[PDB]
């Protein structure tokens, strides 16, 4: 349950963003979700040659229901567990105890 924790915590657009690539993956398929089939047809577009075996404990592993194929909520707990600012938000705070520091230099000179 700790990966789908991090679901919420998605943006719109990131979870719209995955959507589309989800649709992509389903489109061949009738009941909107993916097997097997879909995925194999996918694998072999981006220049993969998957087994049967690869493509069945591929889609075993995120899928949590054991319904054989993965839908968008599986698929969206597939990406936040590949998920897991380094630079942006620390350097922001660094950046203003910095000018805090120097606006405390004059303020608080004699
Ligand atoms: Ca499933």
């Amino acid at each position: 349950d700790i990966y789908k924790a991090a679901v919420e915590q998605l943006t719109e657009e990131q979870k719209n963003e995955f959507k589309a690539a989800f649709d992509i993956f389903v489109l061949g398929a009738e009941d909107g979700s993916i097997s097997t089939k879909e995925l194999g047809k996918v694998m072999r577009m981006l220049g993969q040659n998957p087994t049967p075996e690869e493509l069945q404990e591929m889609i075993d592993e995120v899928d949590e229901d054991g319904s054989g194929t993965v839908d968008f909520d599986e698929f969206l707990v597939m990406m936040v567990r590949s998920m897991k600012g380094k630079f942006k938000r620390p350097t922001l705070r660094r950046v203003r105890i910095s000018a805090d520091a120097m606006m405390q230099a004059l303020l608080g000179a004699r």
